[PDB]
């Protein structure tokens, strides 16, 4: 009842900086998004004003601070989440390479695995995706923390709908012009199911994805993130040899950085929102679950410990009446219930 679950994937963000490591509070400082001649301004990432509606127990930390990473891996162990699904932006800079290596090293000390969450980086296309999959497997595939499921790496592909199925086929069909199938670089490729089945069923089949996930922590944001659709999505997945990895989260709020986005707020209700979403994933009969998120602090979906904080600039939300580690321990509860169902 305490072991890590390697079919549980927690979305992790490595984009935070601190003065101690980076010399700058990266991402804690963040531009405010205009509402789709506005000068919306910027959150400055001071102690008092950070780019989240909540406040981290660990403060304005650096994702490159090995001592922070240690603490994060201990949190993953508490939550029983065996796979860290690492955001990857193809930054092509030494700081990215350093951070990835540190995260792998810290993860391995606690038997945590790492897979990549391939983000919509500039000019992303199936050719540079192939080149990047090769790069990541070549660089990190022999690291002991690199995740494999039945011998294959696994990648989540955010906003996979931005690429046509005719392009995906070239990479993901066994006959595709630039296929990874049957190569040293074959992998489980998990696309993002967004909209209705009439659109998503043929997309997923014609793209040759191995599976699909839903990402959004806010129920009802998309068809795919509406949990009453999960039973039918799982039925279709099983019928079509696809792996469904629904995404569950504890809440959503991003109004510090998107003040116009209040309709997407989902209240945590002392854990009852998380409970409801996790229960629906397990009841759907799925073989794997993803958690949005460990630490997307901008979106207020994090399970990472948060503390009460009132500053001169903002009164932050917090977990009270729950303790700061409540979402870690509640995750461990649900991992157990999920394992009971496997
Ligand atoms: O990891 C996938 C996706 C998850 C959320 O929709 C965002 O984290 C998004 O990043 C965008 O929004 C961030 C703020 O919420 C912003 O900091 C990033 O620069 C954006 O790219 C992720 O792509």
């Amino acid at each position: 009842g305490t072991e890590l679950d390697y079919d549980t994937f927690c979305f992790y963000y490595d984009w935070y900086g601190s003065e101690a490591i980076d010399g700058q509070y990266r991402h804690w400082a963040h531009a405010i998004a205009p509402d789709p001649g506005q000068n919306p301004g910027t959150i400055p990432g001071t102690q008092e004003s950070i780019a989240s509606n909540f406040y981290p127990q660990l403060g304005r930390y650096s994702s490159s601070d090995p001592n922070i990473l240690t603490k994060h891996m201990d949190m993953f162990v508490m939550a029983r989440t065996g796979v860290l699904a690492l955001t990857w932006w193809n930054e092509q800079d030494e700081t990215e390479a350093k951070r990835i290596g540190l995260i792998l090293d810290a993860a391995d000390k606690k038997k945590i695995k790492v897979c990549f969450h391939l983000e919509p980086y500039p000019s992303r296309n199936v050719q540079n995706l192939r080149e990047n999959i090769v790069k990541l497997i070549t660089r990190y595939g022999n690291h002991p923390a690199f995740y494999r499921k039945d011998g294959k790496p696994l990648f989540f592909i955010y906003d996979s709908y931005l690429i046509e199925p005719s392009e995906w086929e070239k990479l993901l069909s066994p006959g595709g012009s630039i296929t990874i199938r049957n190569t040293a670089y074959d992998a489980l490729m998990i696309g993002l199911w967004t909209s209705s089945p009439t659109v998503q069923r043929p997309f997923i089949l014609n793209a040759h994805f191995d599976g699909f996930y839903t990402y959004f922590a806010a129920t009802g944001f998309t068809y795919g993130s509406t949990p009453t659709n999960w039973v039918s999505m799982q039925k279709w997945a099983k019928e079509n040899g696809k792996i469904f990895i629904p995404s569950v989260g504890p809440g959503y709020i991003d109004t510090r950085i998107r003040p116009w986005n209040g309709s997407v707020i989902r209240t945590r209700t002392d854990g009852q929102y998380y409970d409801a979403m996790y229960r629906k994933a397990i009841e759907a009969g799925v073989s794997a679950i993803s958690i949005t998120s460990f630490n997307e602090w901008h979106q207020g979906s994090q399970i990472e410990p948060a503390v009460p904080y009132t500053s001169s600039e903002f009164t932050y939300l917090d977990y009270e009446n729950r303790e700061p580690d409540y979402y870690l321990t509640r995750t461990a509860y649900w991992v157990g219930k999920f394992r009971e169902s496997k």
